């Protein structure tokens, strides 16, 4: 049966540790996939660690947007090995979800000025998107959201530092039922990381352009969408100023490059995930905000540590167990961090809410390099 | 429940990548086959890709038809190592389907002049053919073609110079149930990519005595048979000569030797697939001609680049999705493209057709020698 | 459906060997986990074994309570590789059980001041439970124990040298139910070895601070607990004294320090496994003796040897084999001996019990260091 | 269901390949277990390769009856890996069959003077048989005959240069239900190749003692036994005298040592498996004698080379393929031949009987040492 992605966010006040591989050790000596952007999505039985590679092995000569970067695939917590991994599909960028009934997966190859995203139902090739601007057509590097046997992307063609094109598609077997081009002048949208939460979709993305806060976008099954940035002064990007009483759109100051990330809106506040330094990818914290989504205060309520300053982080993204899997009543928000060694690849560590007692701790690769 | 074959092929305008391996890059620190004449044959639940092997791994030193040569599969994308691939059959000459119940594999094996060809249905020996006429007995290499619960296949015994034996076989569960010897003077049938089409079969083949466009032979389950050559002025084997007039016959200069190939039939269209190279193994390109089955001249309408000009290519052959696996009303084609290294190994990249967007791009094997 | 618990332990004469992975002899030139604390836990259809690893195999650069540290599993006899290993939970303590329909895994990580027990029920976190003494929370590192649908772990916080504070859980679908804390003044509890027998579970543990001879709890599905030591004069500790008139209460002779052990309650009877030499980790032996756990007396029925002095043993924990599983009409006892090799890591013998001819002989490790 | 085993043998002309995998070759460089004595064994699904193991890999330092001696099992074809290799028993002595639900292992471990078989059904101990002659207890080496839903196995105890104690098993989901001690003076039965044929089994073994020519013993659900040795000249032990005039019972000449060999029974005929070579474990052949197993001629009918007199051969074992597999009407009689390498490896090829064409190569192991 397919997810109904109707229930709301169970409300959580902790972050317990889920998922680690440990990939760069046990690959110093065991066959592991160099990987770049994993991401977590589950399907009503297991979860997955999806992964890009090049077909290159740690401590191997064969170690962006080549012709030989794969999507694959591991079950999560395991390492990402030739041995084990399940290929998805080419891609150097992608997404992967599960609707109930199969696994879709949208890869993007190609050339920078001719790429398509090639969107595969069950291992079947499915339907494909053009680029509709002809620079670097990328999508989320994260799962997509999945409601009532309709799953959500967010894509972007164009440059990543300027005003870009993005847009939003509604798939349904792997074909793209509806297609909306989102109208958000001064706006950038950059590997968003949507959620289901009670029939509709919200995506947090990275501004690359002119945003140190995050921008989000959120819509429903046909696809009317709202925009706007976390309006928080815990800004959630890196590079990013010192806190202070941020803006409800882009802040500019630090705003060019970053990274991607994600947040959970809980009504007005939210849960920011980010790095620690604001220079640097390095550290990551969970931060609580009742008023984040709206207010522009920098008062915070619940900070959790989970990587600690001195070890290095990178892309986060949020996934989330439904109902059909847990048994529970509520949709259960869950994020994956990546940690960047360097070659250049990077294991991952992930976590799911509960409203439990938890603990702030640091769990980094911990490869000597 | 059986494969029903009765659906027309889907009319397609381009091709989109399906898989690709990258063996040999993983191969240089991973425990990878040693693979030769990789070809893909699909189930109705999941595709998978055939090879043949000696059991000596890349850089290894134990790296034709040799004793040691067996047929193992793999799920499609992923390498051919040791640790994942499932042993098939002893061969030195393969072809493999899938009825929708159960894998049949035929594998010859034996020596030049007393070869016979081993069926397997189900991983159980049920039937097998002695050669005819003791001269290197010889099958597909590719996928065989099934419709309504019978799988089909055509094998060459005779000089691979000269004019030789070909014969069709129809095979139920493993058996041969009828097996027709086609009578074709100054023809040459050589590794044949047969495909299902409207309840009836078309080999697209392989002219190594003396022609260098493509060979073919259709039949319908009662084994009677049609014969000709592809008439298109482009010219689909390797080696051969400059675009010209072609011949509906077949086109001598140039004509010895030769690639594997295949070729889909569109009423008077084909779908050719060719090295870009008219000497050597290089390159890849789909060419639609909308009269090239039948008519002669070098005139042409789409042409989409799979591999580019300076990268090596290979043996081709088409496989098929059919509607109990993809859902669809009609017969997905597809093809796979062997990208020969040289120890001599080669990974392969697949595509399947589509009726939306694709970009010409290249797809090479990628690795360091 | 669940299991029921609630037959009795089939009386035994003999333990028949099981299992051996052979982990560091395969790992002298396999890709294989360095491993501690394994233990071996069944689910109605199998028998797996779960060890904890910090992501560095053997003979590697990279080989207690890390960040690193992941519980993992593979199935009986095979050896822990990152290529075959399931992801089980992040801990550096750990216990896991199947009560029938899933597996629950209870993964401790964290601070030493400040470290969470995580409870995983089919893969998904559904309850922690919060260091209540801040000093190294700790738990069985064997199997806990499942009766009706509900399973029961004990857990440890406070020294390992002095009194500390004991606890029982009573666990269903992974949510804590009903939690117990035991009043057991001057007793010890580490590292219980659990086993449901009748509808009630009997763990026996290691005390670590001033006791030679095992301390046990028994309790009910309703966390009704009775206390006491294993009051032979054969003691069940190492280190130990020499066997003479033993106590009922903690034997203060040699008691410090310790080992994971295990004992198997029959009536008046007890089976008690001990390691050989009374100073080292060295030799294994099941002894049973007919009226041990109530009496004093070092008089002793049958001695079967199990691993021989010479031989390193080290940790060792008792599992069972159900009815659902085996079909018989009584709980299985069987028991695990970790052999410790030192990097530091031990491979795994298993052994169950029979009411057949037996033998006892050495199944020591047997890698060359 | 399980097996019926009341079908007869279906009548063969020949032998076609199975299986080859090719161990050695790809343990060269691959991580390949160091195996002896592999045997094959099909449940009604699929077939596996069983084999003893020390947990050394191939190309190591670690690499008979040891403690470390454990039977694991791979899919037939595979390669034995520490990756891929399920794990049945610990035996330096071991059989096993499949009844139609589940799997029986036989494994014998322990000392020469106290061994004892332990006997496993779906992986669970369910009896053991104590040597009773203390002199090296041991069994087939091969699969046991499984009829209507009982196994039978034989097992030998006493010297393997005299006069030993043969035993013969009834076995019913893993436990002895009836235990018949074979009187038969002047024979010697070791490593005993028993098939089903029509309710009941017979066994063809090797005379270690003073017998050239291959002992026998049939019997039916009920223990009744015959016994005799194969009456044909073509003499099917290792080593052997030139083919005369044999006799009926054990020949002297050459009678003493032997190694493990089958024969298949059609009334009076047998198709004899026997090494090309009458001193050395040199080559392999099939011989058809229409009445080699009640007349003493050394008159044959058809030979089909298997193993090349120059290419090293060693142990062979019968397995069978029941209708419940193959859809038959039918027990389809096959085998295995071990090609002995050297450490002391090999890997091993299969054969099964059909009514079809079939030629005379050679297969075999192929490794540069
Ligand atoms: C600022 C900065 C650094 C931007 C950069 O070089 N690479 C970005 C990146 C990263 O790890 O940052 C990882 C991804 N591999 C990139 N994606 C693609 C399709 O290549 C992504 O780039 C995107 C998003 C900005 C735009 C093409
Ligand atoms: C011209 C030319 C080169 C022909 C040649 O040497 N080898 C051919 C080949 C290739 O890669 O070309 C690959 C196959 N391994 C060959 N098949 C067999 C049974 O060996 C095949 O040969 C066939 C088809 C011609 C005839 C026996
Ligand atoms: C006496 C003695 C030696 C105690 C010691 O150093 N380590 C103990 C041990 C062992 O192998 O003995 C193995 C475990 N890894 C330890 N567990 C934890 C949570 O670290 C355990 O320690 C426990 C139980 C005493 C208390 C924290
Ligand atoms: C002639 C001769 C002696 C040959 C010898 O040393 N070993 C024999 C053997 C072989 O490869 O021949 C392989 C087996 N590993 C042996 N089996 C056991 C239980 O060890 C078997 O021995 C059996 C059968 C004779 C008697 C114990
Ligand atoms: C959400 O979907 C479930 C499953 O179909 C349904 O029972 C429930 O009523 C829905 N929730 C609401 C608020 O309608
Ligand atoms: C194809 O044949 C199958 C089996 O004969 C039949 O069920 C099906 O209807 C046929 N297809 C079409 C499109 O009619
Ligand atoms: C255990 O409980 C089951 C039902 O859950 C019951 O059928 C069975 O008789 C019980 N066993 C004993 C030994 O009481
Ligand atoms: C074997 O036994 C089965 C039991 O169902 C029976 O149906 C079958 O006829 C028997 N076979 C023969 C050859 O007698
Ligand atoms: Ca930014
Ligand atoms: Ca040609
Ligand atoms: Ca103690
Ligand atoms: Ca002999």
């Amino acid at each position: 049966v397919k997810l109904a992605g109707n229930s709301s966010l169970c409300p959580v006040s902790g972050w317990a540790p889920l998922s680690k591989d440990n990939s760069v050790r046990i690959g110093s000596k065991g066959d592991v996939f160099v990987i770049r952007e994993p991401f977590i999505s589950c399907s009503p039985l297991e979860c997955r660690t999806f992964f890009l590679t090049q077909g290159a092995l740690l401590n191997d000569k064969h170690s962006d947007r080549s012709p030989y970067r794969t999507l694959m695939s591991v079950p999560i917590g395991s390492v990402p090995s030739p041995y084990n991994a399940r290929f998805e599909s080419i891609a150097w960028s992608a997404s992967a979800c599960h609707d109930g009934i199969n696994w879709l997966t949208i890869g993007i190859t190609g050339p920078d000025n001719g790429a398509v995203a090639i969107l595969k139902y069950n291992g079947i090739i499915t339907d494909t998107i053009k680029s509709w601007r002809n620079n670097i057509l990328r999508t989320q590097e994260s799962e997509c959201a999945c409601v009532n046997g309709s799953c959500f992307t967010v894509m972007t063609d164009g440059p990543s530092n300027g005003q870009a094109s993005y847009k939003i598609f509604r798939i349904e077997k792997g074909k793209i039922v509806k297609s909306v081009e989102m109208n958000a002048p001064n706006y950038h949208y950059e590997e968003c990381s949507c959620y289901p939460d009670s029939s509709e979709i919200t995506c947090v993305c990275r501004d690359n352009w002119h945003g140190s806060n995050r921008p989000w976008v959120s819509f429903n099954q046909n696809l009317e969408y709202q925009i706007g940035y976390i309006c928080s002064g815990i800004f959630g990007d890196n590079p990013r100023p010192n806190d202070k009483t941020g803006s409800c759109g882009p802040v500019s100051s630090n705003g060019a490059n970053g990274v991607k990330g994600f947040s959970f809106k809980y009504g007005n506040g939210v849960w920011i995930g980010r790095t620690k330094s604001i220079s640097s990818r390095n550290g990551f914290e969970m931060i609580w905000d009742p008023n984040g989504w709206t207010g522009t205060d920098n008062n915070f309520s619940i900070k959790q540590d989970i990587v600690g300053i001195n070890e290095w982080s990178g892309y986060s993204g949020s996934f989330v167990m439904h109902p059909e899997l847990t048994g529970l009543d509520c949709i259960v928000p869950c994020f994956w961090v990546e940690l960047i060694r360097g070659w250049t690849s990077g294991s991952s560590i992930s976590f799911c809410g509960v409203n439990s007692d938890t603990v702030g701790w640091s769990w980094p690769d911990g490869a000597e390099l």
